[PDB]
């Protein structure tokens, strides 16, 4: 799981990487400095992702709420 | 659009009613006192809704973030 302090301690490296919160939500951190939220989802054997916005404009708390909304929608079905 | 003050000023009446924020999000207020968030959505001519949680456990700000996540998911397609 993430905390804001854990996120802020992260630094861009020489390769993109993801840090997971839970339930499909992750932050993608790129070498150029981008930090962007994504939610991954799987439907009939195919996995895709949707962008939820840049951090810190979208906070960890915000991203989590977006995830909770999306999970309720994905529940169908 | 809603504000928390506008919501708190609402009172249960003798009939259920909805107050809209925007973009499908509304609060359903029932005579027995329930205040619950829903998001309505329309796909190929059919409209349904999903519950997003009880107010005030789910704040207006939270409901809005849930809506923003869901709208990104509905965008497909
Ligand atoms: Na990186
Ligand atoms: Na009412």
């Amino acid at each position: 799981s993430l905390t804001d302090a854990k996120i802020r301690t992260l630094k861009p490296s020489d390769k993109p990487f993801k840090v997971s919160d839970s339930h499909g939500l992750y932050l993608l951190v790129k070498p150029g400095g981008s930090r962007h939220w994504y939610l991954k989802y799987r439907i009939s054997g195919k996995e895709s992702r949707i962008a939820l916005g840049a951090y810190p404009a979208i906070s960890l708390s915000d991203a989590r709420q977006q995830r909770e909304g999306i999970r309720k929608m994905l529940a169908l079905n």
